[PDB]
């Protein structure tokens, strides 16, 4: 059960508006010869255009929502919506382009894909409602034949071109006229009562429907990414390294050790209540403090109700102490805080659009995130930068210009002149902070936190 089956069967019920009379009894094959392909026996890695669900959550980085809207068809204007907001008139003779031939569409398509997917993905996967003019305007600007690999790189082709006879992946195609072997996912498929609007609504408020092409196509991505990572979430879907997740992920361990470690240090809190991740270890082990877990999985659809986190009866006290709350979004911390919040707000090419405001993080794993909300943190403040270390001014073992700063907080800063150990050391804390704050994640803490109260730990 590798591919979806050409033999599966398709419901047709969505398509009989465009195309009156089809046949209710039709099945993928069927479909993919009615939609003008010839997929002519080939065993040789595509055999179907259509993908399941499950190969489509394993590819979520490829979704791109597409809707086709007939503006009067063979002799009429098509107007041709993406999830990226672009909106292409076709003529047969959110921004908006007017009416041009399909032989200069084409190349706008294939730009446009290879600049939006060259460094999230592999492919394309058309994420349709599928009415009809979407499926049998795929002729225009979709060739399909055996997988290939292309002819500058070895990453898999994804367009070819008639002028030069040759295939490209996106990072190639310039000058590429046809968008080639895509794979695409009709949502409609998956058993829905009424239209695309009235399904994304219950849902989400953040799309509306100024009624053109690309706004439906939004829709549909977000109603897909909704049924796929908020309802149903899979934390055991593995997605590939694409960009700087290693060095995120590690910068996140040393910023945390680093920011629970001084504020430990500075306040000493007698208890810690670390809530989230069930699978949590100790981020300071040698800490003198109560160190106190509260199992949370990370919430996907609205971000936790503190009240409920906390309360309906543990130290019972989460007032004592310190809180943190790592990568656990809540509604609004507590005064005793220290925290990290994804920023929904900074797309990268880790972090997709999502559902309501929120967005898709797939880093080693997809996590759908509650929108960012300032308001979360009323009662606490922004953690300012800093680095802080107890660890001998000793060298041991890349060159030097002497570091002067206020916020190398170390002995031998204290004493008048950083060691070269502390700025190699404060240099690469501040790289792996500045990843960090830049891939999207927000710290804040409580506000009695002062760093000032870190200088008499070296007594
Ligand atoms: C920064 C940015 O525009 N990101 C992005 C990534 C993937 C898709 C798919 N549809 N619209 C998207 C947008
Ligand atoms: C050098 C150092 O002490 N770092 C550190 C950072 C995070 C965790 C989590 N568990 N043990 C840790 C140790
Ligand atoms: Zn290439
Ligand atoms: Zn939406
Ligand atoms: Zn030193």
């Amino acid at each position: 059960p590798t591919h979806l089956s050409v033999d599966t069967k398709f419901k047709t019920e969505g398509l009989c508006v465009d195309i009156p009379g089809i046949p209710k009894d039709m099945t993928y094959r069927r479909l993919i010869s009615m939609m003008g392909f010839k997929m002519n026996y080939q065993v040789n890695g595509y055999p179907n255009m259509f993908i399941t669900r499950e190969e489509a959550i394993r590819h979520v980085r490829a979704w791109i929502g597409f809707d086709v809207e007939g503006c009067h068809g063979t002799n009429l204007p098509l107007q041709l919506g993406f999830s990226t907001g672009v909106n292409l008139v076709a003529v047969p003779t959110p921004l908006m382009y007017k009416g041009l031939p399909w032989n200069v569409v084409r190349i706008k398509i294939v730009q446009m894909l290879s600049d939006t997917l060259k460094n999230l993905s592999d492919r394309v996967v058309f994420v349709l409602w599928a009415h009809g003019f979407e499926l049998t305007s795929m002729k225009y600007f979709v060739k399909i034949g055996p997988e290939r690999t292309c002819c500058l790189c070895d990453r898999r082709a994804t367009c070819f071109s008639t002028a030069s006879d040759t295939y490209a992946c996106w990072h190639h195609s310039i000058g590429f006229d046809y968008v080639y072997n895509p794979f695409m996912i009709d949502v409609q498929q998956w058993g829905f009562t009424g239209n695309l609007q009235s399904n994304h609504d219950l849902y989400c408020q953040v799309h509306g429907n100024a009624h053109v092409a690309s706004c439906d196509a939004i829709m549909t991505r977000c109603l897909a990414v909704h049924e796929c990572f908020v309802k149903r979430v899979d934390w055991t879907i593995e997605y590939p390294i694409i960009g700087d997740e290693l060095k995120i992920n590690a910068a996140c361990r040393k910023v945390q050790h680093m920011v629970v470690k001084a504020a430990l240090l500075a306040d000493k809190f007698p208890v810690l209540h670390d809530i989230g991740n069930p699978k949590a270890i100790k981020c300071v082990p040698q800490a003198d403090v109560e160190w106190k877990f509260y199992d949370a999985q990370p919430c996907s659809d609205k971000a936790y109700k503190i009240e409920e986190l906390f309360y309906s009866y543990h130290s019972d006290k989460f007032t004592d102490g310190v809180c943190l709350f790592w990568n656990c979004n809540v509604d609004r911390y507590p005064a005793n805080s220290i925290v990290c919040r994804f920023d929904t707000r900074v797309l990268s090419n880790l972090n997709l659009p999502g559902c309501d405001g929120g967005s898709l993080y797939v880093n080693k794993h997809a996590f759908h995130t509650p929108a960012f909300d300032k308001s979360a943190f009323v009662n606490l403040k922004q953690l300012p930068f800093f680095y802080y270390s107890d660890s001998p001014c000793e060298s041991h073992g890349i060159d030097y210009v002497p570091l002067k700063s206020a916020t190398c907080i170390t002995r031998c800063n204290l004493g008048g002149a950083v060691c070269r150990h502390h700025a190699n050391e404060y240099r690469l804390y501040l790289d792996a902070y500045n990843m960090m704050i830049s891939a999207g994640f927000s710290l804040w803490v409580y506000k009695q936190f002062d760093t000032y109260n870190l200088w008499n730990t070296f007594t």
